[PDB]
This record gives C-alpha cells, structure tokens and sequence, in this order.
C-alpha cells in the first residue's frame, strides 16, 4: 500500500515546477498536506478492507486525492474557518446550543427564495439546524418524494437555481442556522445518466448498478431480502423493459448503485465535495446499511457498508472537515448503533427512542422506554442521537424482539396491536393515523399521520396537546440533537387530500406531509388556540434546554421511578425529569424521593416543588427539576 507523502508528490505533477513552488508553499496546501498526513491512513485501511488488490484501486484513489485536491483549493476561506473551528470542537454537535428543524422546501414555502423568507421565523423558533428535504431533479410524478435523484447538480426548477440554494445557505449561515441536506448515495432514479448509459452497455459505466440476465440470482437474493416496499414490488429486484433484472431495494425507479466497483465510491465522494462545498455543515447520509451486497445475507448493515462510509468520512476529514454525517438506518437498535463513530457517523437518527415515544403514549407503560434508556441511549464520545418525534417517513416500530422478550412482551403481538391502536382500530383509541406497507407475508405493517393527528388533535382530543408537548420535551431533554418536524409547533393535522392524488395515493406518507398551513402559524401568539399553546410550551423548552447548561452533551442515567406510567431520569447530575404517560393523575412517592433534595425548581411550569412528599404529576405533564 502507498503512503501519503507518495500520493502527495504525484498530486503535485499536474503543475511545472515553477507553479510547484508556488503551491507547496501556500497555505491551503499546507492544510490540505497535514490533513492528509493525520486522515490518509484510515482512507487507505478502509478501502483496503473493501477493494483488497482490486485493481482499480490504486488508479481510483489517485483520482480522488487529486479531486480533494482540487476540491479544498477552491473551498471558500469562509467554509475553511469553519473547517478549523469544528476541527478543534468535535462535540459541537453535543451542545444543549442546538436545536433542529426540518421541512420540504416547496410544501412549507413554496420555494427556495421563500424558504429564505422564512428564515426569520426559524430564529424566532430558535433553529440552529436545518434540514431541508432532497432538492435536486427528479422524475416527474412519483419520485419517493425526491429520493428517486436525476440528477445530483441541478436543482429541481421548482424549487429555483442552484444560485438560489447558495443564496439560502448562506442566508441560514448569517443566521446561525447550519445547512443539513440528503446525501442520497445508495440509488438514484431509473432517468439518472449513469443509469442510462450503464443499462445502454456504455463501457464507462460497466458495473455502476446490479444488472442481472435474468430472475436466478435475484430469486437467490431475495431468499434472505426484507421487503421495504412491497406494496410496490416484491423482493429486492424490478425488470427492465429488454427483459434484465435490476437491484432496486425501494421503488422500481430506484436502482442500487454498485458500491463493489470502486468507481462508483469515487463517483459518490465527487458528489459530497460538490455538495460539501456549497457550504452544507450536515449530510444526512441516506439508506446506509444498504450499501453492501452479500449472497445468503439481509445486504443490510454489512462489515463493508460501514467501512465505506468511515472511507467517506476520512474524505471529508481531509477536504472538507466542517462536514458531519448524520446516519438514517432505521434497523434493529444493535444495529442502529453502530454507524455512530467519530470516525463514522457522528451523529445518526435514534428511531428507537422515537418509536417508543408512540409505543408509551399506546399502552400508558414506560417500561419499553426506561429500558431504552437504560441501556442504549448513551454513546462513544464525540458522537450524539438526533432525536425526534416524527419525520418525512411512516413510523416503523423497530425496538428489539429480544429486549421486549426480556420484559415478557412478544414483539409479534406487540407490534399487531401498536399498528391497529395508531390507526383508529382499536376500542377507544386516541390516533388517528392511516397504515403503511403492510406486508401480507410477514404481518408488518408501519404508520403514518402527523405528530397532531396521532395525538388525538383531529377530533380535539382534550389531552393532544399536552401528549406533544410530553414527547418533544423527551427528544429536547434526553441528549443529543433534537429535530422538529417543521408544522408540529402550531399542531398541523394531515393532508386529506393525498388519498385521491394519483402522484400520491399508493404512499400514505403523504398524509403526514401536508402543506404550510397559513391559518395555524397566525394563530401561534394566540393562548387560546391550540396552535399557540403547543407553540408557546415548545418554544419555552427550546429556551430551557439552549440556556440551561444543565441539558449540555448526550448521556443520561435513567431514574427508577417506581411508577410504570412515569419515567425518569437524569442529566448532568443536576436535572431530574420525570414524564406522565398516563392520562390520569400519577404519583412519584416520598419514599422514592428520600434521596433528593428537599425543594427543586420545576423549569417547565417555574415552580418550587416540595421532593420530601409524594409528587402527584396531572395527566401527560412533564417536569424538569433542578437538583444541583
């Protein structure tokens, strides 16, 4: 294997000598020279982990040295600072300071120009982080909501320009909110020019995708395959037209890319210095267990898979330092956990929390959630959770089988009821939610419905409000970044329409991404309403947790209640919080409480609370006491 002093000389022979001097000497160089120097080996260790003595190797990893090259010399010097300043503070991402959002850019404001209209509005929530959902061209019609990407340089002309984009990260920039966007690295759509000219036989792009002749491998395959959309076609594979078989583990329009040609991981790590400097300080990494193919395997969350994207990481290590990865693997917790390295992804998606947020909220039981807490929310150092209450996706009930078996819960039985409970079909219910992909064959199925409409906030539900108020302050306290979805604030109920939409009607997860609703936003100073008494409380704990160093980094220790409605637990040493998820009055004994101090100050509704006699807590209320 080739060292970094090596590779640096041959990147150096594109210049005559005289220009040579010149670059050795500057300061980008300088920079880019010691980066290699520290990031270089474990690049090569991880591509070498992969590719072993592929041929193409070598010649591969030349070219994208050259690129990183090329990529951080025209890297603007404000971008630089920012690469030095997270360089020396990893744990950025750890900080109480930050809070999260996310929206479309087209539903909550038409388009780019608009969404940075709306800036002001996200300093007044007090963003630090926005996630703005896949902007670039897609197929007309049905596009997985722009996941399915045509092209990763233009932006949807909907949307605007790609001058636009730049005007709007730099507007988020000036506001102190970061740039998130979608790293969609697994696939692209069926329309992109890789895809074309692969499936044309053009010999550039041999090998770019999984093409078969025929249905003997993919019937192989899709022995041990999960279906993610069955709805839409069975197993791993869609046909092609000439009669081939292609990889495509989401819709049929979009095909796997061929992370087992090298020049496919050069091809990416192309887009993410193109995408790095337009200046986004967080690539939401999309489908990452993915990545990896294996016969007699899931192909998910594959040794390999994480030793590309730790590849990936090493790139940005060296080109672009300010940029972070968040991980999306919704996937059993074991293996959730383990794209989150510094040296991976340092921060990544916690579906786990998130889905037992909904699961309490079903069965009034903390039991599940304590145990999460308990015993896999706390990380490696350098590294935090996103965590969040609802997204742009269905809710998949992804807690461990062998977790709940510990508890005497069958996750079959257990999943059968959460799913007909959220969709209104279970006596008494409260959710108002719609399914999503129920697999006939496996008996899975996932929900769908806003934060507002599985709350019980459609047919006014005296308690909704106070259940969203219950489960954001939970994501906004635990540790770790918190993620809003953007409309949640002012309790926005689900898009009716999506269901006769022929663009839409296959996907029920349109009926959770409903559009800037005009009349509830101007409603969000009003006390009375529900839009501004779930605005106020929300916006009330994002100042609690931005001011109070006492939410500060991701670990927790959990705190034994002695109440199986009523969780528990600690940050800091220093702040207790306890949470109602029964919607009757529930009781912390004195006797549980012996150990604390006798009175605490309450941050939530800015009492005194007297720890040396029972604590009798209303239905869904929330305290965050102050015990050092």
């Amino acid at each position: 294997s080739p060292n970094s002093q090596y590779l640096k000389t041959r990147i150096l022979d594109i210049y005559t000598p005289e220009q040579r001097a010149g670059i050795e000497k500057s300061e980008d160089w300088r920079q880019f020279s010691r980066r290699m120097d520290t990031h270089f080996p474990k690049l090569m260790n991880e591509l070498d982990s992969v590719y072993g003595n592929n041929e193409a190797l070598l010649p591969m990893l030349e070219m994208l040295l050259a690129q990183a090259w090329q990529s951080y010399s025209q890297r603007n010097s404000s971008l630089k600072d920012i690469d030095i300043a997270r360089e020396n503070n990893p744990d950025w991402i750890l900080s109480n300071k930050q809070v999260g959002g996310v929206c479309y850019v087209d539903l909550f404001a038409g388009d780019l120009k608009g969404l940075k209209d709306k800036i002001p509005y996200f300093q007044e929530l007090g963003l630090t982080y926005l996630h703005l959902m896949p902007l670039f061209k897609c197929p007309e019609g049905k596009s997985d909501g722009g996941y399915a990407v045509s092209s990763y340089r233009d932006v949807n002309p909907a949307l605007g320009t790609i001058g636009d984009l730049r005007e709007v990260i730099a507007a988020l920039h000036e506001a102190g909110i970061s740039a998130v966007v979608d790293f969609i690295f697994n696939h692209t759509s069926n329309e992109h020019e890789w895809a074309q000219r692969c499936a044309a036989g053009d010999p550039l792009f041999d090998n770019f995708y999984y093409i078969f002749p025929d249905r003997r491998m993919p019937d192989q395959y899709d022995r041990t395959l999960r279906e993610i959309f069955p709805d839409q076609h069975p197993g791993g594979f869609s046909q092609l037209e000439d009669g081939r078989w292609v990889w495509t583990t989401f819709n049929s329009f979009q095909w796997d890319l061929n992370y087992s040609n090298p020049w496919v991981f050069r091809a990416m790590a192309g887009e993410m210095l193109f995408l790095a400097n337009l200046g986004v300080d967080i690539l939401r990494m999309d489908a990452v267990p993915c990545i990896w193919k294996q016969m007699g395997t899931s192909c998910e969350n594959l040794p390999q898979a994480h030793a590309l994207i730790r590849a990936f990481n090493a790139v940005m290590r060296i080109a672009a330092p300010a940029v972070f990865f968040k991980s999306e693997a919704i996937v059993h917790p074991d293996q959730v956990v383990q794209y989150i390295g510094q040296d991976e992804c340092q921060i990544g998606y916690n579906p786990l929390q998130m889905a037992l947020l909904w699961n309490t909220l079903a069965t009034r039981e903390v039991n599940l959630l304590h145990q999460a807490l308990t015993y896999r929310h706390n990380l490696p150092e350098h590294t935090a959770w996103v965590n969040y209450v609802r997204s742009h996706d269905d809710i998949g009930w992804t807690f461990a089988d062998e977790d709940a078996a510990y508890l005497g819960i069958s996750g079959y039985d257990h999943r059968q009821f959460l799913n007909r409970f959220f969709v209104n079909r279970f006596d008494g219910s409260f959710a108002r939610g719609v399914p999503f992909q129920y697999n006939p064959s496996t008996g899975d199925c996932r929900v769908s419905g806003t934060a507002a409409a599985l709350v019980g906030l459609a047919q006014d539900d005296p308690h909704a409000v106070d259940r969203i108020k219950l489960l954001y302050s939970i994501a906004l306290s635990t540790g770790g970044l918190p993620l809003i979805y953007l409309g949640d604030e002012v309790g926005t109920l689900n898009d009716d329409d999506w269901s006769q939409d022929s663009n839409k009607s296959d996907d029920s997860r349109w009926a959770h991404r409903p559009r800037y609703n005009e009349a509830l936003y101007a409603q969000r100073n009003d006390p009375s309403t529900a839009a501004g008494q779930i605005y106020q409380d929300l916006r009330h704990m994002i100042a609690v947790r931005q001011s109070n160093p006492r939410f500060d980094g991701g670990r927790l220790v959990t705190f034994n209640t002695n109440n199986k409605h009523i969780i528990g637990y600690i940050r800091n040493n220093a702040l207790l919080a306890f949470g109602n998820f029964s919607e009757y009055p529930q009781t912390v004994t004195a006797h549980t409480l012996q150990a604390m101090p006798f009175k605490a100050h309450d941050l939530i509704g800015g009492k005194t609370v007297s720890l040396n006699q029972d604590l009798t807590l209303q239905p869904y209320q929330v305290m965050w006491l102050e015990i050092a």
